[PDB]
């Protein structure tokens, strides 16, 4: 497998804060055309080869600062991470869909040279938390060729999406009063495909913000979703299949093996 970056993983390996990459950070402005702009960030050694990426989408009201911190230390594990910012902070789950693939275009066709020549434009992921999260749905309605889809406590009107052909990983919390798992995050999971490889995984005791701090337990799992399917890279199988039994997490679901 030649998409294959970074040593053999280990159980500390994908809990680490920082991966085996150093990270380096190109800005974009507020003026791109189809998203509000945002921060990517990159793998600095190139020696391995290019990379996948992964658009971030923030929540209602919320700004790019509330995905901030899955940069580093997602890029850090080999992979171009796009922290975006929606045009406005009202935008429904389907303008964020449409704007986490503007995100995708604009790193593909207009980014700086430093991004674009470490970029592999095949693979590509998108990732949001709440009204992101549901445009992360929505955006692999739109756009099937994507590899990956990371809704964390996801919320959407919309709640079915047995159209779903990417493999998607669906973070709940199981106290989270604004987008509740038993209405959004649960319904959303029982409704992709059986067929479709996918997993949901819900947090013990975490609330709605949960996603915007540092979190190990979805950290790690993050990374592992984004290596088997963006990367196709089968070592880190033994982290999703079978069902992840952390003490932090409430209860686990999935489709394993992929
Ligand atoms: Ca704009
Ligand atoms: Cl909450």
């Amino acid at each position: 497998n030649p998409y294959e970056r970074g040593p053999d993983p280990t159980e500390d390996s994908i809990e680490a804060i920082r991966g085996p990459f150093s990270v380096a950070t190109e800005r974009v402005s507020s003026f791109a055309s189809g998203f509000g702009g945002g921060t990517i960030y990159y793998p600095r050694e190139t020696d391995e080869g290019t990379f996948g990426a992964v658009a971030v989408a923030p929540g209602f009201t919320a700004s790019q600062g509330s995905m901030s911190w899955y940069g580093e230390r997602v890029a850090s594990q080999g992979f171009i991470v796009f922290t975006i910012d929606t045009n406005t902070r009202l935008d429904q789950p389907g303008q964020r869909g449409r704007q986490l693939l503007a995100a995708l275009d604009y790193l593909v066709e207009r980014s700086d040279r430093k991004v674009r020549e470490r970029l592999d434009p095949n693979r590509l992921a998108v990732m949001g938390h709440s009204m992101g999260g549901g445009g992360s749905l929505e955006a692999t309605v739109m756009r099937p060729s994507l590899k990956a889809s990371i809704p964390l406590t996801p919320w959407n009107l919309d709640k079915t999406w047995g159209q779903v052909q990417v493999p998607t990983f669906i973070i709940g919390a199981e106290l989270d009063t604004i987008a509740p798992v038993r209405t959004h995050a649960k319904p959303f999971y029982e409704s992709l495909p059986s067929s479709l490889p996918k997993a949901y995984m819900e947090l013990d005791g975490a609330t709605h913000f949960a996603p915007n701090i540092p979190n190990t337990t979805i950290a790690k799992y993050v990374i592992s979703w984004l290596k088997r399917f963006v990367d196709e890279d089968t070592r880190y199988s033994q982290f999703l299949c079978p069902n992840p039994t952390d003490r932090a997490i409430e209860e686990y679901r999935s489709t394993c093996p992929y």
